[PDB]
């Protein structure tokens, strides 16, 4: 009824849509993954009378299910996604989007890494974010490389008409007490990566973490702060 949906909240399987501002929603969805159930976030930014999808809702089922929720809250067709890395939560269910008229992007690097670790793979390769700083526009949105993070591909986007900043998992939620799933992170790189960020976008409004609640710019430095001492 308004508040943004938390883990406990969503059944696998399910996907729930959130405003963030004109033209902008979270999408939400949770996921089983070692006997534990954790929600994720994604993006959706409309681009004129189409959409523009950020990350998958983690798992084919969960994606179509987020396609079946975006045509019922929005009714616009999804033409293009963007993962924002290669980890399931990020590209699981691409294949489910390019069986839907989806044409599916990422980096090369995230295409590499999700093909060597059995993942699914975007279709078209994102150049030009190859060097942490990098920035290139995609539609209605810039995507950013900071550096290696919670992964050597995350890129984080940026909704410059609506000051929203989507770091994806390179960036935490206010209650998180460590740095979340590290498998394929740089922790000694991650702060950074984060400080990168918010030079890069003093005036983001939102920031979207990869998963949990959205907030404001602090989420930046709670970020360097978790990670800093969960590296410790
Ligand atoms: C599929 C993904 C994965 C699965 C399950 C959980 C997560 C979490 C996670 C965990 C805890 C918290 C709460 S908290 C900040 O308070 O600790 C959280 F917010 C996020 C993250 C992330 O942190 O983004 N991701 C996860 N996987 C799998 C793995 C693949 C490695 C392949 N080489 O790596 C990875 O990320
Ligand atoms: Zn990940
Ligand atoms: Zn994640």
């Amino acid at each position: 009824s308004g508040e943004y949906p938390t883990v406990n909240e969503i059944p696998v399987g399910e996907v729930r849509l959130y405003q963030i501002a004109d033209g902008v929603w979270s999408h939400i969805a949770t996921q089983s993954f070692d006997g534990a159930v954790y929600p994720s976030n994604g993006l959706i930014v409309r681009d004129g009378d189409e959409l523009l999808l950020i990350d998958t809702a983690w798992g084919a089922k969960n994606t179509a299910a987020l396609l079946a929720e975006i045509e019922k809250q929005i009714g616009l067709p999804v033409t293009r996604a963007v993962s924002t890395h290669f980890h399931d939560d990020r590209v699981g269910g691409v294949d489910v989007l390019r069986a839907a008229g989806v044409a599916t992007y990422a980096s090369p690097s995230t295409r590499r890494l999700a093909e060597a670790e059995g993942n699914e793979i975007p279709t078209h390769s994102l150049e030009g974010l190859s060097s942490s700083g990098d920035a290139v526009r995609f539609g209605p949105v810039e995507l950013f490389y900071p550096g290696a993070a919670h992964s050597t591909d995350n890129l984080v986007v940026y909704v410059p008409s609506a000051n929203v900043l989507y770091g994806g998992c390179a960036v935490h939620e206010l209650s998180s007490t460590s740095a979340g799933n590290v498998a394929d992170a740089d922790l000694a790189e991650w702060p950074t990566s984060v400080e990168r960020i918010q030079k890069h976008y003093p005036e983001a409004e939102v920031v979207i973490p990869g998963h949990g609640l959205p907030g404001g710019l602090d989420l930046l430095q709670h970020t360097a702060n978790v990670v800093k001492a969960h590296k410790n």
